[PDB]
């Protein structure tokens, strides 16, 4: 396993967005393990729509919540996703439109990482960008504004993210984590929480419940 990888760096990785006030940041999530995979595969790097994913993953909540999993099944389902331009993201509950219905990136599957191990977590990040819940309901994790984190919280998974990358930095872990609050959030979006902690289910149990999309 690599020592450091980061897949911004390796231009698998779109620019920061932000979900707004919809609840929809597994749909965030999703996307930009998909996105992820998509350029890692085909090398073409193409921004995707979540909203579509908000709109139609019949299991999940919309604005109000729910699951990556389902999500990269929708996708599965459709035989791909729409690019986030031809369906934008509005922010808000609507209906799943099938006249504007045109993937144009598509995945076979998808998989769950071993959780409770950071390091089945680094060998999955070391292949691709990783769809991953923390615990971001505290105040130390939402103030949060650069360097590693080393603040306080749980494991509850009530927030989605996407571990793009991991490093080390005065002798500390860290993942590189893409949060979907904007480029105003932390380091210009992104979060590097302390990685290889004590408590087998990491930073924020961001070991938990960790899955990325297969894409042949
Ligand atoms: C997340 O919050 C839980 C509470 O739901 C923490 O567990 C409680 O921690 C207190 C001490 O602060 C302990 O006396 C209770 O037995 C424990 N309750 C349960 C149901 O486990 C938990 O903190 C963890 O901290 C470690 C050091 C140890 O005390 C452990 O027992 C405890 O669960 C928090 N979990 C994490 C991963 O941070
Ligand atoms: C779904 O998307 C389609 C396309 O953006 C929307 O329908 C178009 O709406 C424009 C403006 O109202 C009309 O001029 C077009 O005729 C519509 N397309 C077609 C093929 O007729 C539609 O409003 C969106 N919403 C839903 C629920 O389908």
């Amino acid at each position: 396993l690599p020592d450091s990888i980061d897949w911004r760096e390796n231009g698998a990785v779109v620019p920061v967005k932000n979900q707004g006030g919809c609840g929809s940041c597994w749909a965030f999530s999703t996307v930009a393990a998909v996105e992820g995979i998509n350029q890692i595969v085909t090398g073409d790097l193409i921004s995707l729509s979540e909203q579509q994913l908000v709109d139609c993953t019949t299991a999940n909540h919309g604005c109000r919540g729910g699951w990556m999993n389902p999500a990269f099944q929708f996708i599965v389902n459709n035989g791909g996703i729409n690019s986030e331009e031809t369906y934008p993201y509005r922010g808000q509950d609507g209906i799943c439109n099938s006249t504007v219905n045109a993937p144009v990136v598509s995945i076979d599957s998808y998989e769950n990482v071993p959780s409770h191990n950071e390091q089945s977590l680094q060998k999955a990040v070391a292949n691709q960008p990783v769809s991953v819940t923390m615990d971001a309901a505290g105040r130390d994790f939402q103030l949060y504004r650069s360097g590693i984190f080393t603040g306080s919280c749980n494991i509850s998974a009530n927030h989605a993210l996407t571990v793009v990358g991991y490093g080390t930095e005065n002798d500390k872990d860290f993942w590189i984590v893409k949060n979907s609050w904007g480029k105003n959030w932390g380091e210009s979006g992104y979060i590097r929480a302390e990685r290889n902690i004590e408590n087998p289910d990491g930073k924020c149990g961001i070991t938990r419940f960790a899955s990325y999309p297969v894409k042949k």
